[PDB]
DNA sequence: GATCATATTGTCCAGACAGT
DNA sequence: ACTGTCTGGACTGGTCGGCGCTATGATC
RNA sequence: UUUUUUUUUUUUUUUUUUUUGCGCCGACC
């Protein structure tokens, strides 16, 4: 059969087993001859494995591309320290006696330690600390108990250097130099019984492993050579590592055979250190790294794994993946929210693996006559036997009579796939959801508009990566858990995620303003648009001219169920005198007649009764993110297929609306009377004069100093509250001219696009341009610019624009609104990469969490996080503004229920 | 004029550590 | 027991494409 | 007129079915 992999358990490799393990024992520095053939006792010897596709390996007898390779070893001439276990050497030294070779620790101490160890073994910061505390204690013993040997103390030099500080005879002190050698005859004299006491276990890890004998060459799969465009072979930095490594072995050899003094030894024995220390990690502190000949700094062992491109992060936990495709999205209003637009070339490059089955067999027989050049058709085919076939002309017809039951079509996408629809960087869950396909002529993807505040996905050149699921589980899977209509509610606030946008907003307030009327005609022509089930039209609302007209309110009412009653305040309330009428009328009866809510109906109060819409207006309180809340009462008490159906009727209603009726802005829109304009430069001289006041008193010491701050401080302050103000005021003096017949002022009421400030900013002034939150001053000496006068501390000279966008910006506005715009945009890029790394950090501390069946939160090793989740057991997907049960909508809606 | 060994050894935050 | 100092580390994801670079000195 | 060496049977053919890495620069979201 076959088994998965348990547990895993670490440890250091002994020299037998590096011996036993290796395949051959590599001698020859060189590795590739003239003639190109591998040279044998080389590093590129085939007993290691082979690259070349027309080599044989002498170990596995395989070709390339399919020998998994083989280790080998290097005898070292003298043992050299391994860098990265130099302070646990350290430690071990220090906490164990020179002679004697066991732990300087008493016996009733090392059974003490003995029972604590098993008390706390879960934590493994309890053992560090009790590690820690043991080594202290060890530290400090300078005769050891159980043979009474002096000992002396131990100086750890970077990388691989130990001092040991002797006594002469006439007691000065000097440092001797403990060689590699003398260190692992130190550590094997360590019983087996004080290795758990040292953090190091007697069959896995034993003390004197950690000082390298013998050294594993990988295998050439592990570093794989290559020949360049002129027939230079470009080998890795490993094997230029390991041909250093092997010189110097044998030089350090023919040189020890050869009875050479000491010191020519020592300095051998360092280079060796220097090399093997290197080829474990080339960015070791105090080490010169090792280079390449052009002065290239080699990465090794420890960079492969380690940083963003190494084989953690970039192979392990994120790597690319097979049948995934990727290219520009625009727009499409006509599909469902369900649906992801496929370019055709994609469709028919892409293929989703169909097993032969009685219910479709016909189909993939089509698939498969049809050929890989002709949509729909197939491009390869699986036989039973688990062989893969290419679709040809050729072949076409006599794999299709070939076809039978067990066998495997790779068909082309065709419409109603299941296929992940993703966009970068994926901050939230629901960056991937599953969509399903429908096939386009053109080469863009197609991605519905409701659907892009999930992606965070505007149509500027955005790029979105689609992918393929190719077994069955992982197809149901997306199926049933990502489905876009499963994730209208964004989980992170309990509110609409999927939601209307600009244009459904601004349509859907044309359609429900008061006033707005529309013929029979354009209502049967709206009602098609949107695809309503709507088979005959209703009662006209009244008759102009003799031709019946309909309220907007009336075609909107078709959308919501029969049953859905509810009522709120939009932001388009700015008389709460007319709210309070209906709120009143509401509460008095429960029950309201509908002829008299429309006597009083107002368009900032929304009231719903049975599906009637008696009163209000759309705006983005009805159906716009995190603000909708009939989206939101239709997602929770309908369904989500019921809520998906509602959202693509009401767009492509409120697009029919918006389209035909005439939606434009001008330049005209942000135009002023004259006496507006007075009024506004009066505010800025007003504010200017009241700047220089404060100014003029600051100068002449009458300025109060404020709690907690000096004289200048408290002056910024002033002013820019004084700006501040006057920036309010012309504001609203803006905001009092534009009514709601602007298309612009639509816009930012509604909530569709834009802010009031936008609108003010164009039309009344700009205001005063800060960076860090304090007036503009840097540049000249006392001054920002030379243009003005140097101590200057006016409004004018420090960023305070008073001309507008459309009356035009002086040379110095327009370099203060630079500023400005750079300050901005300095902030986004800059907070953007904390933003990244504060969420890597939350994910790899928070990612083994769940929820258990009992309702539990737990840690993989069992130890309990929160008795239950949230402390209710409640998801925050599907809580009601955070609470845990909306008790009033509860009990309001099964009382109307039952009372109507 | 062809080949062959050899080719060198950037601020900030947090933990551990001499000094008083 | 505090306090300033030395040392180690990580530096948001994806995508697009381009542009170099991967021997040399001394015999026989 | 003289010592201290030993001896025997069971394993077959002329030969065979797919550019990695390094660093830089620009740019999109
Ligand atoms: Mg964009
Ligand atoms: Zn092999
Ligand atoms: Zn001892």
């Amino acid at each position: 059969m076959k088994k998965v992999i348990g547990s895993i358990e670490f440890g250091i490799l002994s020299p037998q087993e590096i011996r036993k393990m290796s395949a051959a024992e590599i001698t020859v520095p060189d590795t590739y001859d003239d003639d190109g053939y591998p040279i044998e006792g080389g590093l590129m010897d085939k007993r290691l494995g082979v690259i070349d596709p027309g080599l044989r390996c002498e170990t596995c007898g395989a070709r390339a591309g399919e020998c998994p390779g083989h280790f080998g070893h290097i005898e070292l001439a003298r043992p050299v320290i391994h860098v990265g276990f130099a302070k646990t050497i350290h430690r071990v030294l220090e906490s164990t006696c020179r002679e004697c070779g066991r732990i300087k620790l008493t016996d009733e101490e090392i059974e003490e330690y003995m029972q604590k160890f098993e008390v706390m073994g879960d934590r493994k910061g309890a053992v560090d600390k009790l590690i820690k505390e043991i080594h202290k204690k060890a530290k400090e013993r300078m005769v050891c108990p159980h043979c009474g040997a002096p000992q002396f103390p131990i100086k750890f030099e970077r990388p691989t250097i130990y001092w040991e500080l002797r006594k002469d005879e006439e007691g000065n002190e000097y440092k001797h130099r403990m060689m590699p050698s003398e260190v692992r005859d130190r550590l094997e004299k360590i019983p087996d019984k004080d290795l758990p006491l040292l953090g190091l276990h007697p069959e896995k890890s034993r003390p004197e492993w950690m000082v390298l004998t013998v050294l594993p060459v990988p295998p050439v799969t592990m570093r794989p050579s290559i020949t360049l465009e002129s027939g230079i072979r470009a080998e890795d930095d490993l094997t230029h590592k390991l041909v250093d490594i092997i010189r110097i072995n044998n030089r350090l050899k023919s040189n020890i055979e050869a009875g050479a003094p000491q010191l020519i030894i020592e300095d051998l024995w360092d280079l060796l250190q220097y090399h093997v220390t290197t080829y474990i990690n080339n960015e070791t502190s105090g080490v010169p790294p090792a280079k390449h000949k052009s002065g290239r700094p080699l990465k090794t062992l420890a960079q492969r794994l380690k940083g963003k491109e190494g084989r953690f992060r970039g192979n392990l936990s994120g790597k690319r993946v097979n049948f995934s495709a990727r290219t520009v999205i625009s727009p499409d209003p006509m599909i469902s929210i369900n649906e992801v637009g496929v370019p055709l070339a994609v469709a028919m490059e892409l293929t989703v693996p169909e097993k032969v089955t009685e219910f479709n067999y016909e189909k993939l027989k089509q698939r498969v006559l049809n050929g890989p050049e002709k949509y729909p058709g197939a491009n390869y085919v699986i036989d039973p036997e688990g062989r893969r076939i290419r679709l040809m002309e050729s072949n076409r017809e006599l794999i299709a009579e070939k076809l039978d039951i067990g066998w495997t079509v790779e068909r082309h996408l065709e419409d109603g796939d299941v296929v992940l629809f993703n966009r970068q960087p994926s901050l939230h869950r629901m960056s991937i959801m599953a969509h399903r396909v429908r096939v386009m002529p053109y080469r863009t993807f197609r991605l519905n508009l409701p659907v892009c505040p999930p992606y965070n996905a505007d149509f500027d050149g955005d790029e979105m990566n689609l992918h393929v699921p190719q077994t069955e589980e992982a197809q149901a899977e997306a199926k049933i858990l990502m489905e876009v209509q499963n994730h209208i509610i964004s989980p992170r606030y309990g509110g609409p995620l999927i939601a209307g946008i600009q244009d459904h907003i601004s349509g859907g307030y044309l359609l429900t303003r008061e006033g707005a009327y529309f013929t029979r005609y354009e209502v049967e022509q709206m009602l098609m648009f949107a695809g309503m089930d709507v088979n005959e039209l209703p009662e006209p609302d009244k008759y102009e001219n003799g031709e019946p007209l309909w309220s907007g309110k009336t075609i909107f009412s078709l959308l919501l169920p029969d049953d859905l009653t509810i009522w709120y305040r939009n932001k388009l309330c700015d008389e709460p005198e007319r709210c309070e009428a209906l709120e009143k009328l509401i509460e008095e009866k429960l029950i309201p007649d509908p002829e008299e809510v429309r006597k009083l109906a107002y368009d900032g109060f929304v009231y719903i009764q049975n599906g009637k819409l008696l009163s209000g207006a759309v705006d983005k309180k009805a159906y716009g993110r995190e603000d909708g809340k009939l989206l939101d009462i239709i997602v929770r008490e309908y369904g989500v297929e019921r809520a998906r159906q509602f959202l693509d009727q009401v767009t492509k209603l409120t697009i029919w609306v918006i389209t035909h009726k005439g939606f434009t802005t001008a330049i005209d829109d942000e135009d002023l009377p004259q006496e507006a304009i007075d009024r506004i430069h009066e505010i800025i001289r007003e504010a200017e004069e009241k700047v220089q006041r404060l100014i003029e008193a600051y100068k002449r010491g009458e300025l109060e100093p404020l709690p907690g701050k000096t004289l200048e401080e408290t002056l910024e302050s002033k002013i820019m509250a004084v700006l501040a103000e006057a920036r309010d005021n012309a504001g609203k003096v803006a905001e009092r001219y534009l009514g709601m017949n602007n298309h612009a002022v639509i816009m930012a009421k509604t909530g569709a696009r834009g802010k009031i400030l936008n609108i003010t900013q164009m039309a009344a002034m700009l205001g005063q341009q800060s960076i860090r939150g304090k007036r503009l001053y840097r540049g000249y000496r006392g001054r920002v610019l030379t243009h003005f006068k140097p101590g200057d501390l006016g409004a004018r000279a420090r960023g305070f624009v008073t001309n507008s966008y459309k009356s035009g910006l002086t040379p110095q506005e327009y370099f203060f609104h630079a500023m400005g715009g750079r300050e901005g945009l300095v902030d986004t890029a800059v907070r953007t990469a904390q933003s990244g790394y504060m969420q890597r950090r939350l994910i790899n501390a928070l990612q083994d969490l769940k929820v258990d069946y009992d309702g539990t939160v737990r840690d993989p090793t069992g130890i309990i996080v929160q008795f239950k989740y949230g402390e209710d057991g409640v998801d925050p997907m599907k809580s009601w503004q955070g609470k845990t049960v909306d008790v009033d909508r509860v009990i309001v809606r099964t009382l109307l229920k039952m009372r109507g």
